[PDB]
C-alpha cells in the first residue's frame, strides 16, 4: 500500500522523443515513448505493477498465491519481476517460437516457464493450460491479460496521462495515435485518454500485413512482429470503438527499427512497426498533423532474430523512402 | 547546447532502491542505483553524453569526426547510441572474449566493431590500435575513457549528485561507497562527490578475487566479472586516494545477481559484485552503517553467460548467508 506507492518509482516516468526524419522527401516528424526505461525493459511493466496494485486493493489475490499468465514474452517477464518483488511464484505459459532470450529472462526471475508448440495449440492452448492451473491450483491469481480491463486501465491512468501532459506542455493538438495489438491494452488504454482530450483524434490498431487479423477477423499466419497478432482478436480490444486497422509488413517494421537503432534508439520490432504505422496515419492525416506512438521494448531480446540479419527491401516498403535526421526533443517529467 | 540541454532527458534520474536482506540473522540494508534505466541501459550512458557534451563545449571534436575507444562493452554501446545520434561515426575495438551480445549490440547502433584476441594483446592492444587509429585519421576524437578526467567527472556530477540527494532527503550520512573497477570513473567521481558532503565516508574500490590487479599491483587473470579489471590499473583510478580494495570472488558475484534476478532486479554480473562488495565494507564499518552502491547494468546482455548456469557455491562465498528479504524503498527524482 505505502509499499505499492514507492514501488511505482520502477516504472512509467519514460522519455518522449520528436523524431524528424525526411519522407519521400518532405520533412515530417512524429512523437514517440520510450518504454525500455522501466523496470524489465518494456511497456508491460507499468501494466502488471498496475494489474497487480488494484488486485491487492480489491482484495482479488492473496498474498504468496501464485501468478500465473501467458505471454508473447514482456508481460510474463513483467509478472515475473513483480511477482517476485511481491513474494508470489510465478508460473508463465509461452510458446516456443518466441526469441530465446524470452525464456532466459523469464527464468532468470525465479518464473517456473513452460514453453507451448503450435501442436499444444499455441498462444490460445497457452491461454487454456494457465485456467487449468487456476482450476488445479484454487489460490492461483490469473492476470488475464488478453481480457482484463486492468490492463487497458493501466494504459489510460499512466502512459497514456503521460502522453496528453507531454504534448500539453509543447502546446500541440494530437490528430492521432497508433500501436501494434497483443492484448489491445496499450492502443485501448492510450486511446481512451487522449479522446477524452481530443475528440476528434485518430487512434489506430496495427497489424502485421503478413498476418491481418484485426482487418480480417480471422486470417493468421507466421510473421516477425514478436508481441502483436497472437494468433486471435483479444476480447480486450474493441474494434468497432478504434479507427481503422493500419497494416505494416514485418520486414518494413524490422528495416524500421535497424534504422532507428542507428540514430542511436535500440529498439524491438514492434517499435519499427509502430513508427511506420504512425507515419501510414499521417500521410492520411496530412503532413503537419501530430501523430504519437509507442516503442514498447528494446533490441537486447532480439539479437537471436532477423532484426540482427540483413532484411530484403521490397517495393511497398514506406522504411525505404525514410531518412532519420534528428531527435529533435526529449521531454521527460 | 540547447540540443545537449533536451538530450540529458535521455541518461540518468535512476531509481535508488533500498534494499532489506539477512545476513547472519541480522536485518541489512543496502542502497543501490539501478543504472540499466537509460538510453542503451547501463551507467556508461551518463558518461558518454557527459564526455561529448564537454568535448562539444571546448570544440575538442568536428562536426561528423569518428569517434573511437576500447570497451569492455557498455562503454562502446554508449558512445555508439549517443555518437549515432549526435551525427558521428564510431569505431570501437573490443578483446573477443566480451559477451556475444555486446558485439551485437555495438553493430546494431551502425558502429563498426573491431575485435581483438588475447593474442593480439586484448585490452592494452584495443586500446592501442584507439590511437594508431587517431594518429592515422588526424581528426579522431578520442574519449579515452580509461584516462579522461571527463569519465569521473560525469559520475562527480550526475550520478554521485543523485546519491547525495537521494541520502539526504532520507536524512542519512553516507558511511561508505563500494563499485567495481573498469576504467575507475564510477569509484573516482561518486567518491569525490560523496567526500565532499561526508569527509569520513570510506570510498572502496572493487576488484575480482580471481584477478586481483588493484590490490596486487600486478596480477592479471581470466574472470568473468564482465566490466571490470580490463587486465590493467587505468590512470584515472587514483588507489592512494581511495580507501581499501574490496575484492569479490566471480562466482559469488554470479550467485550474488542470481539472487537479485529472484528478487525482480535482473541485473548483469558486476551489479552482483557491487552487492557482496557493499556488504564487505558494511561488515568493516558496522550493521548499520549506510552503505551505497551502483548496478550498472541488466542481465540482458548476459543470457550467454554463467549468470545463466547452475554456479557451484563455495564455502568462502558471501552470497551463501545471503537472504534478501525486500524492496524496503525506491526514491525517484524526475
Ligand atoms: C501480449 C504481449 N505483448 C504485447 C507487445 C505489444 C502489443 O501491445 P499490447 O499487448 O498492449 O497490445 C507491442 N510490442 C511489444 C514488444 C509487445 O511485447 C505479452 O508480452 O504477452
Ligand atoms: C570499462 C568499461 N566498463 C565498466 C563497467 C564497470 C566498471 O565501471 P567503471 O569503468 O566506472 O570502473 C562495472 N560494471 C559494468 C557492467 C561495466 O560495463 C567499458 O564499458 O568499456
Amino acid at each position: 500500500q505505502k509499499k505499492m506507492k514507492y514501488l511505482e518509482n520502477l516504472v512509467g516516468k519514460t522519455p518522449m522523443l520528436e523524431l524528424i526524419f525526411d519522407y519521400k522527401g518532405e520533412e515530417r516528424r512524429i512523437f514517440v515513448k520510450n518504454e525500455s526505461y522501466n523496470l524489465t525493459g518494456s511497456i508491460k511493466d507499468r501494466m502488471a505493477f498496475y494489474t497487480l496494485k488494484k488486485a491487492y486493493e480489491k482484495n482479488e489475490i492473496k498474498k504468496g498465491a501464485p501468478i500465473v499468465e501467458a505471454t508473447s514474452g514482456n508481460t510474463g517477464i513483467a509478472f515475473s519481476a513483480m511477482g517476485a518483488i511481491l513474494g508470489h511464484p510465478v508460473i508463465i505459459y509461452m510458446p516456443d517460437w518466441m526469441s530465446e532470450e524470452r525464456k532466459s529472462l523469464i527464468r532468470s526471475f525465479g518464473a517456473k516457464i513452460i514453453l507451448v508448440s503450435r501442436k499444444e495449440g499455441g498462444f490460445l492452448g497457452s491461454i487454456e493450460k494457465t485456467k487449468e492451473f487456476a482450476k488445479n491450483n484454487p489460490d492461483t491469481y490469473l492476470p488475464s491479460q488478453f481480457s482484463n480491463l486492468y490492463n487497458s486501465e493501466a494504459h489510460y491512468y499512466g502512459i497514456g496521462l503521460e502522453i496528453v501532459n507531454e504534448m500539453k506542455s509543447l502546446n500541440l493538438n494530437i490528430d492521432g495515435f497508433v500501436a501494434g495489438v497483443g492484448t489491445g491494452g496499450t492502443v485501448m488504454g492510450i486511446g481512451k485518454r487522449i479522446k477524452e482530450n481530443f475528440s476528434n483524434a485518430k487512434i489506430c490498431p496495427l497489424e502485421p500485413l503478413n498476418s491481418p487479423t484485426l482487418s480480417t477477423g480471422y486470417k493468421v499466419a507466421k510473421h516477425r512482429i514478436e508481441g502483436i497478432s497472437n494468433e486471435f482478436i483479444p476480447d480486450l480490444v474493441k474494434l468497432d470503438k478504434l479507427d481503422n486497422v493500419v497494416s505494416v509488413d514485418d520486414g518494413d517494421a524490422i528495416v524500421m527499427a535497424q534504422k532507428l537503432a542507428k540514430c542511436g534508439l535500440g529498439v524491438g520490432i514492434s517499435s519499427g512497426a509502430n513508427f511506420i504505422g504512425a507515419l501510414m496515419l499521417q500521410n492520411k492525416l496530412g503532413k503537419d498533423s501530430v501523430i504519437v506512438t509507442v516503442f514498447p521494448d528494446d533490441n537486447k531480446k532480439y539479437l537471436s532474430t532477423d532484426l540482427m540479419r540483413e532484411e530484403k527491401v521490397k517495393e511497398d516498403f514506406l522504411s525505404k523512402d525514410i531518412t532519420l535526421k534528428e531527435i529533435k526533443n526529449v521531454l521527460r517529467v
